[PDB]
């Protein structure tokens, strides 16, 4: 469509990449319902889109999402609430792998967004945070859960009540982000990390991802269990056949998504 | 009352901190079931202090906490446990969050005491440990859970099963603890810290709290349904209000509790 | 018996301590059903030793191992899966201690197979990784679900998604190792953490093992609940009454293994 | 809209109970994704609705739904199975109580649509069962999850490993279904079960609905704490307020779903 | 003590029966804070009272307990549970079992109460009912969680969005209460089988009854080892070897409670 | 091989159902060492046969098993439980699916062999119970878990903690058994219900077991995803296609077991 809020982009070897970009700079990419609706769109599109094999969510140099618009929310009751923050999970529904590039600011709702992506990249200077305690509110999208799962309970703690940000460098220490880049390349290497996995298998590729998301719902015995299967899974697949063939014939392998 | 085993102060700005200090130096700090007894009165007193809005809990210099009391133990029998290692974990049942501002030695219970609570901020010669397999026995108080949340199962297996202590600074990686200070000045940090929570609303931070807690007790989809709940109960209170028009006017929030 | 594929040793000292060598060299270690089958042999045999307290895992220096054999499963098939990799795991029923000493490359089956011991110790130049998706298929023995355990989610995806490798640094970093050593000292620093081990009381360190290991099969709640009663239980043995009636009594214990 | 597959109806008492009525028994309402579109909208339309409070659910008197459409499935692939039947279960994310009215076979989806649904009446010639097996496949929309904590284990094996249906009688007895009623007055005592629903506070019962949903996703002792959290909300309401002083007032109560 | 709203008494062979008596008839039982604090102090001395060994709770014949007391929630804010009925769940931390013996009507709070207890007996003309709805409110002492995991989705459902009370016969069938006898004798009843349980052994009593509770609180797997571990734990006691040794000698066993 | 306390033979049409009668009456089938290992070579001599399609187990006419061996038990320690029961859940491993046909006492360790089969049939005069605690032990092989999931906590605890024996009716009533047949012949109409299952896939069969199992060991949620992924898993097989080719040809289906 016409975007208002984001841009989109093809990127990579052979267009394999899709490339959302928040673009609400003067309000640092405070997520509001009219963006949040054209996140949603764009990523059932890349969903959607067969050369696709992966997206790069990221937002401006300076922030990649600071909040969401307070404004927005001021006015709303209990009620309110409970009976009508709803499309704010969408993009744990994709089943292509989903990479948060995370320069400048990503707070409260922000870093959410980021925590919900599989895998983040942070550049040099990114910070994290959730500040809606100063606000007299909670985090209300993971922000307590998939932050404490990633850092440990202390750190989870004491950001989630004091609202303090932490470092790029103090998040992949605590694994909250993977790997650390420089501010001007964050963008191609998280580009080029997406196109190696989109090169891979699509439909390997989503029974690992529905995998490793599948240790934080079960016990580890019944996580290995349902690995074991999906494992066996692929057994019924002609790229299983050729990734293994290409390594015994010492060639390279040729997928082709099934 | 007039205690025996403990030393409590307020303390901070508006002495919105209580301090608890134990204080058995010569036994450093093993704790016997009659320092529990007095911890447990503290803490009960400072929930229900109107002032005050978090809790430092640290011992001295040498010691924070050098376990469970062994003369104590030495003479239980299977059957003493059985019909009889009772209020051993009151602390996690306070609403308002606990720092532990760990100085020397917190071992075996000391070092779970630690880490029932919400954050540890260690000193330089911190050392956490884990050495009841020492003394034929195993940690009794989530020394082999609390431990193995925060900081991996090589880790743990390694504490638990050799009795080995591990500094300030391998915790500090581990998640364990969150930050490291000087030994002069850790207890007046901790302070600091707690202060910056007691600003904020206490009712809003018993619902952080609790929510952050609860990613220890779930699936991370239920973690998730429950955290939104508190969040939607969030604007049942006036401070939630008050929080987003300050920020929206933006101006200080004057919370109230409610 | 006469092993073909690895090489097993008593060390330690008193002999306390099982070694296990992984020994197919020409193949990187590759687990084929032969070296599985004699691995298991070898740990049922010290199982049973009760000369031995605690048991290490090696490789070679250039590897740890590289995975299963990839030749063996290339004609597999779904029907195959279903219907017949099934004693991979005999490894996790052993109920004393295991410890990987890694040198060089623990990938795909190989990094499942360290992660399945209770305690890492990496040499300098190891690395790890899940490179399965590299030949169309997903890790098949906890490689999903361990890894993320220790990891967290963003470099368990990046890992699993990618096939890329990691250092020992980073493993320790993460939490997936708990010490690294020099190459040439790493297996001799394994056996002295075991021969500690193998010290301790066989009877509680068993118990402290399936304590640790409770923590991700169950909330922390229950976790606790479990601890304490195995913590009950030790009061049931000598060893536990000689072990602090040591300590009160200024002398050095000495257990039975009861 | 125009409805193909199902008529809709308001009823009850000022027109507070949405009835949906599955409509294609030459096929005995066979499930294809056709009716299942139409299904969804009319369910959405109804929650949407500010008079309804509740939905009754029903088929025709000699199917309410013999299974899904055995000849849409019948040339599916596996891989089409993975990458590309989908929006089955829209039903459980209605937050308005949905009561099936089950006449004649409820069979395979047919029996899983019945249990999504928060309550069950069934006529007395009503029949459950899960034939798959019969097909070559297994229940796929709950029928191995739902039935076995409705009627226990052996029941359950024996109606999924066999195909075997049961009577209206057994269903009730073993707690899949809750009341028994005449083919002639199934809808109409289905109508006022939840009429008397669409009575009582909207928001009240949309929490209340809830908490019993949770209690199979949580242990009890985080279903408690989850329902408590519920229960203090239920303060922040007029409805609750209304409730009990007309309970004390000796009065009838008068409520606005807020 | 001195009561003013129940009524204890020691009963059964030998006295080893605590009986506890709800007896506020004017207001059938309504469980005021006054009336909690006094059970709360029976229960607690009917648990350290060595010649008790299992406790008998009912109500009078028309009541056992028709809720929480409506007037002293009336005026509640959503603040004053937030950061303030909170000792309402004590009967689940008494470690001898409690027989729940109901006649007459057991709703709201009351039915919660009878759940809470290991084991109901109900009289002829008893009732259940979760009526907190027709107040605006829901159930808040597990009437949402421990009705359901009893009776199945359906027949809970039913109950806690209509308010309707069921039969003692219907619950029975429902396996919410296992046997129903008339209502004159059923006291004697539930006193004749807290005897035979005072007759066992009280720490194999406790820790079968720990087993047994276990079941709603982890998966299948855990809970049989969890099971095992207490079994293993029996072959501590002079009561095992005495019941054992008792049958293969064919003479009674004598317990002593150790 | 030469038994000395079962007997198999092969049953039904095509002979495809496996026999295994418990052959120690003496004892009244008390499960010694030495029978659990025939009982499970039995099974597995029976897993692996390609005509067997169901298993059936029985005892004899007054006892399927009265318990595990009270006179091997009688001289064991706690210490001896730790180090050497063991091989007693080994038919939970079996994928084909087995039924108990219980006649007479089914005790103790007999009602949780019972149990631990995916369907019970009982005999008219059959008995189940769990009089372990008359022993001064618990339950130790399912007895407090599978027993509690399948009849609700109150008739649980009452068997657990008095060892009061209940009929067939109560149990088909409570659904732990779920038919009851005469007494000479139970064990043909289990063989009659064994043979329905034998007809149908073996391989869709084990698929469909494996998920019902899984309601006992995962959160609604996920057991509904994990069917989900077994669903689509038989849409590699050539059984679906089959009958699902078969119901719309009209004709009957020819499994071929893939
Ligand atoms: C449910 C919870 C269960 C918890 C179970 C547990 O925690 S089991 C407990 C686990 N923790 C312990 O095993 C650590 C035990 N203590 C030590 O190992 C050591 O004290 C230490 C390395 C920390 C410090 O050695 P030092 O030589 O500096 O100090 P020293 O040992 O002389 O201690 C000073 C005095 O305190 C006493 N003391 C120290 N630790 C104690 C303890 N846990 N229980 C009782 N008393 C203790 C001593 O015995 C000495 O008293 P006297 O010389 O005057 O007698
Ligand atoms: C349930 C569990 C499922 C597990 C599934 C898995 O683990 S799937 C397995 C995942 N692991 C594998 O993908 C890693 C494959 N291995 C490699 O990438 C590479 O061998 C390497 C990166 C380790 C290093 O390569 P190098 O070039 O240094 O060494 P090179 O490739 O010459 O290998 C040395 C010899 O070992 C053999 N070999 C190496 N890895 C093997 C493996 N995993 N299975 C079988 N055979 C293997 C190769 O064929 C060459 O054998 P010949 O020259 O005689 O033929
Ligand atoms: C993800 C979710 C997955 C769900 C997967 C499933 O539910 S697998 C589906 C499971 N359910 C099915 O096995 C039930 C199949 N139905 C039956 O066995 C039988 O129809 C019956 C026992 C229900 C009733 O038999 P009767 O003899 O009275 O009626 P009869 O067999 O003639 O059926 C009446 C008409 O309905 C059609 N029909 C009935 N059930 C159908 C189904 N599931 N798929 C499509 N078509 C069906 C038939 O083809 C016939 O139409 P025509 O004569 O015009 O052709
Ligand atoms: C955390 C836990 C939360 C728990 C919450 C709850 O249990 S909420 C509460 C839920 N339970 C209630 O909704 C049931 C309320 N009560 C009723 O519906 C009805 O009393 C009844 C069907 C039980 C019986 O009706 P009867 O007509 O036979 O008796 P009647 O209504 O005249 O009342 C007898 C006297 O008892 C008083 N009474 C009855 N139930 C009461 C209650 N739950 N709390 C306060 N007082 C109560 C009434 O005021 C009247 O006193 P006066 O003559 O002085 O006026
Ligand atoms: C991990 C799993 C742990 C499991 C733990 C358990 O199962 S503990 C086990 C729990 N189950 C038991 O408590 C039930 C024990 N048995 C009884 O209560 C009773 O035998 C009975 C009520 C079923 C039937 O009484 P009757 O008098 O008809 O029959 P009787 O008692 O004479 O049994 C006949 C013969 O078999 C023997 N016998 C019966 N049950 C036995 C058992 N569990 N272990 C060993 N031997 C047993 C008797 O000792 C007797 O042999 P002799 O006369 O030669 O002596």
């Amino acid at each position: 469509a016409n975007f208002q809020y984001i841009i989109t982009e093809k990127k990579g070897k052979n267009s394999s990449v899709g490339l959302i970009q928040l673009n609400r700079p003067k309000a640092l990419n405070a997520l509001c319902n009219g963006l949040i609706e054209e996140l949603n769109q764009a990523l059932e599109t890349f969903e959607e889109d067969p050369a696709v094999g992966a997206i790069v969510l990221t937002g401006g140099e300076k922030a990649f999402a600071a909040g969401a618009d307070i404004k927005e929310m001021q006015n709303r009751t209990f009620q309110d609430c409970y009976s009508g923050l709803s499309h704010w999970d969408h993009i744990t529904r994709i089943k292509k792998p989903v990479i948060a590039a995370v320069n400048g600011y990503a707070l409260g709702g922000g870093c959410e967004l980021a925590m919900m992506c599989d895998i983040i990249y942070a550049g040099e200077k990114a910070q994290f945070g959730q500040p809606e305690i100063l606000l007299g509110t909670i985090p209300g999208a993971g922000g307590t859960q998939r932050l404490t799962r990633a850092v440990g309970k202390s750190l989870a703690m004491e950001m989630v009540l004091t609202g303090d940000r932490i470092s790029a460098q103090d998040a992949k220490q605590a694994g909250l982000v993977s790997k650390i880049f420089p501010v001007e390349t964050l963008v191609e290497e998280a580009i080029q990390c997406a196109e190696k996995i989109a090169n891979n298998s699509k439909i390997i590729v989503a029974m690992a991802k529905e995998s490793v998301n599948a240790a934080f719902e079960m016990t580890l015995t019944e996580g290995n269990k349902l690995e074991k299967k999906l494992f066996y899974s692929t057994f019924a697949t002609d790229d299983r056949r050729e990734g293994m063939s290409a390594f015994v014939e010492k060639r390279k392998a040729n997928f082709k998504d099934h």
